[PDB]
């Protein structure tokens, strides 16, 4: 009944290595360490993918160049985005079998809630890499819980939108996939309007909210709750697979929403509430100490606790400046969101999910 947190030391210190958060599993690790949240947690020590694990989302094809490169080269995605790395492959397997061993104690009623922080690659498709996704965890993780799970839902808190799980999913109704993402021309990844439902035998069995600049969190909270609420009562899951990036929140140099880790909590609040198994994962998350911030509140509400608002003295004390404190205050940018754009969103929603069954 303790809720999972998978962490090794040669698991962290194998996150540190992505190129674009460099040393962020650290700085999330030693701050959630630091207010001893760990204590009240089950720590589970990650297995790596084997090649066969992978294989049950990415073509062989793809695994076996992507290996041969972790040693024409632009052909899987592999371009200005997703580079040719040295040890990519590994990082990957390392990050994969991460969340295919937070799946895992879900369906041994080990627990109700697997951590897994390093994870949350959701842009991956499956034989193409793509927003610096090399492997899609989310998906294999997703594809684990189906071996006991009839009814899995996927929500996406993240700045972007997850269409490397909703393309994997489209064309069935055995996974829906929920994401509340920014949509705007010439933003990442481009897809996801509210137009967008899924294919052939999933139609309607994808939700995608595209939101704009400046929104904060009770406008966001109402969004959330309003859609997971419609949601929870159409599909009835039997687990949640919850992707929480946090390059939604203010400060983040992505400079797009507006939100503070408790416009998130009340979200997670509120998935966590339904009591069905959950895997908790990271994401996106640029400005490093507001993510260790953000992640560490969050674990922190998983646990019911309160956390001390003084940022406790720890390996990364520093990067808290100027005022080392654990709350994120929003930024004087202003909501470009119409309400009534809002609720032809939600409408638009609402009656595309009365059509389940
Ligand atoms: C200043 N500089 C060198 C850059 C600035 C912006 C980007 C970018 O937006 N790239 C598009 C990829 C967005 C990240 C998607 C991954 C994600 O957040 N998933 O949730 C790249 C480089
Ligand atoms: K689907
Ligand atoms: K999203
Ligand atoms: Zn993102």
């Amino acid at each position: 009944l303790v809720p999972v947190y998978i962490y090794s030391p040669e698991y962290v210190s194998m996150c540190d290595s992505l190129a674009k958060i460099p040393k962020r599993a650290s700085m999330v690790h030693s701050l959630i360490e630091a207010y001893a949240l760990h204590k009240q947690m089950r720590i589970v020590k990650p297995k790596v993918a084997s090649m066969e694990e992978m294989a049950t989302f990415h073509t062989d094809a793809y695994l076996q160049h992507l290996q041969k490169v972790s040693q024409d080269s632009i052909e899987y995605g592999l371009g200005y985005n997703c580079p040719a790395t040295e040890g990519i492959f590994d990082y990957a397997a390392a990050i994969g079998g991460a969340t295919i061993t937070a799946a895992q104690c879900l369906i041994d009623g080990m627990c109700k809630v697997a951590i897994n922080w390093s994870g949350g690659w959701h842009h991956a498709k499956k034989d193409e890499a793509s927003g610096f996704c090399y492997l899609n965890d989310a998906v294999l993780g997703i594809l684990r819980l189906r071996r006991k799970f009839e009814r899995i839902l996927y929500v996406d808190l993240d700045l972007h939108h997850g269409d490397g799980v909703e393309d994997a999913f489209s064309f069935t109704s055995k996974v829906m996939t929920v994401s509340l993402h920014k949509f705007s021309p010439g933003f990442f990844p481009g897809t996801g309007d509210v137009s967008d439902v899924g294919l052939g035998k999933g139609r309607y069995y994808s939700v995608n909210v595209p939101i704009q600049d400046g929104i904060q969190d009770e406008k966001y909270y109402q969004i959330c709750e309003s859609v997971l609420k419609e949601v929870y009562q159409a599909f009835n899951p039997k687990a949640v697979v919850l992707q929480l990036g946090a390059d939604t929140i203010a400060g983040d140099p992505m400079c797009s929403f507006n939100m503070t880790p408790v416009g998130i909590g009340k979200c997670l609040k509120y998935i966590l509430q339904w009591q069905l198994a959950t895997l908790i994962l990271g994401g996106g998350g640029y400005n490093l100490a507001n993510t260790a911030r953000c992640w560490t509140y969050l674990t922190g509400v998983i646990l019911g606790k309160t956390l001390s608002s003084e940022i406790p003295d720890h390996e990364f004390f520093t990067a808290y400046g100027p005022d080392y404190v654990l709350e994120i205050t929003p930024s004087c940018r202003p909501d470009r969101n119409e309400p009534h754009r809002i609720q032809q969103i939600l409408n638009y929603i609402k009656g595309n999910l009365k059509h389940v069954v």
